[PDB]
């Protein structure tokens, strides 16, 4: 019996681990992130703040004694609810294969938008800085899937000049992708074209972004960590219908900012 | 080869092993918290923060997700340095057996007096309450050791009401109790009369205070939390003279208010 | 305790094993000659010159006693210096991942600049003779793909004339090679093209020269003969602040020039 109190709902185990897989495979799918980004964890609930090796002095300079603070980024808790029917879930006993679960689906998708847009975008209040707040590492990039080899290109001599090995992954924009799919009428297949100019690296498209940026899997340098997972427990109940909700801490960091390159295409 | 870097002060380690030994003497008088506080640790450099078990909701209420993030105490550093004559030290090695120590011990005078006062009076900055801030927990004493014992009484009373056990402490302040003694003419050894009001209780007097207090030691009550314990590094060297600190990482938490009684005497 | 005194700096080995594996990061990626031409050594702190097999007579012709000189190739010691800060350095005891290294990428940027300026155009003051100064052996080349294929193959064709097997090297500037993907609209996967044209050869591109070259990897053709490697050192400590040193000696010698074919376009 855990954090989520799993054995108070009055729910069979069957439907149970049914809603575990579906929410399993929504999320495989749907965290974007964890494609890309190194994972530390879990630390337990118990794990309130990372620690950052940074000291501040709030002690003046005629006092002998400097005492201080030591500075971390405190972890985020989320939580979201949905209602279930009984009624429903009890075709499942009766040998109903499927069954509705709209608004877990969209409970799960709103809040892997929100995890994604907290790991590009940052949020101040938590003091996260997003990725694309690192606008140092810039490139100007044309129209033209050439002007796109030229600028992965110009990012590997930059990676190669601050010492980023392999390997290497393009992360663009789904829709930019196909409009660059519908420019080309060329000779090339631009899956093999990109991959040999990244030396076997991978393309990634998603809808999370508008543009293009290059980055490398050498590890240690995109450390998101999770003190629990993405867990599912029950709320309470409610005349005939169940309430879930959908629970995770966790907080993300940027070790080299050197590592990125983002394309301003 | 510590965090202190203790190696690379040329200094020979006797004269290492008998500052280390002076001090510790020192700080066994001067250190008043640890006499009757509960102490945890040490959890190492790296324990930069202390969890709550709270969490703060950011998030407003139309959001379905209710993000947040959890409250965590900060530790505080202190570092305090000073300087050695190493002519006056040399003297140790031909035979002498007597040094000059002021400079460190009025060193460690003052930093004990900074860290009584952080955890007495608490420290607004780091959000640390102070044990006088418990005002609530006051009662009326009068200046006669009578008026004393009544408020012992009184006092072990609402601890009984409480269910606060024993053992208890009373800590009362040098010069209030000198005074009693003074005002005490009787025939009662007031040393075993408060023994025996506390049912086989101890007695501190300590100048960190103005007024007297009584207390409840079946621990866990009062945490003082450290991450690195009282120790001396060294700094550099200049001309004739060396430069060493005095460096400490530590917090103090107070579980149960109830435990604690103040006078107002 | 080598050369480099390397325990009398006051830094922790953690520090000093940063710096280590971040210095050798940066010249796997920023050592350009070491990635095709031959390396010796190390010969040690003593070895002073390399022999060369020649003697010079500077006995005359009616002195039955001919007394001459043998020609030998000093080496080449470089040592640059770089300062580092004492507090920013103790933020890594204290857990912080990142730490400001400017300084030291700049310094290592510097001295592989000077180390492959020094291989590819030489030294007169060290009598070291530049590659790019063996102009015998040069072809013209067209602005065209067309154009380099054609040189390729007939620098391929000199080489077996001259009997010089593979594997074969393609050594391109980046910015030409930038240029010739840019007017490359062609079919034929460029890199693909070479690496046939080759026979399994390789490109390497790189900033340090602004044309292309072929070259052979039969080894025995370019032997880089090293004293002592690339190593830091400490120097002395100043205030706040810590001064260190990068050093080597080393010396280049090109024993077949027909291995070596240059392009004029």
């Amino acid at each position: 019996m855990e954090f989520l109190k799993r054995s108070f709902a009055p729910l069979t185990e069957k439907q149970w681990q049914e809603i575990d897989n579906r929410a399993r495979e929504i999320f495989k799918t749907q965290l974007y992130g964890r494609k890309f980004v190194d994972v530390e964890g879990p630390y337990g609930w118990e794990y309130a703040a990372h620690p950052l090796g940074e000291v501040e002095v709030l002690s003046d300079e005629n006092e002998v004694v400097k005492w201080g603070l030591r500075k971390s980024l405190p972890l985020i808790e989320l939580r979201a609810t949905f209602t279930l029917d009984l009624w429903e879930l009890d075709n499942l006993e009766r040998g109903k294969p499927n069954v509705d679960l709209s608004s877990l689906e969209e409970t799960v998708r709103k809040v892997a938008e929100f995890e994604d847009e907290v790991i590009f975008r940052g949020c101040e209040k938590s003091g996260v800085k997003g990725l694309l707040s690192f606008e140092e590492r810039k490139i100007e990039c044309g129209s033209t899937p050439k002007d796109l080899l030229e600028a992965i290109v110009r990012a590997l001599s930059i990676f190669s000049k601050d010492g980023i090995e392999g390997p290497y992954t393009l992360v663009i924009n789904t829709d930019r992708w196909i409009n660059f799919l519908k420019e080309e009428a060329g000779h090339y297949p631009l899956e093999k074209r990109v991959e040999e100019c990244l030396r076997g690296g991978k393309i990634i498209t998603t809808p999370r972004i508008e543009d293009a940026l290059v980055v490398s899997e050498r590890g240690g340098d995109f450390k998101l960590i999770l003190g629990q997972d993405l867990s599912i427990g029950y709320e309470d109940r409610e005349k005939d219908a169940v309430r879930l909700f959908i629970t995770e801490t966790f907080t993300f960091q940027v070790v080299n900012p050197e590592a990125l390159i983002l394309l301003k295409f």
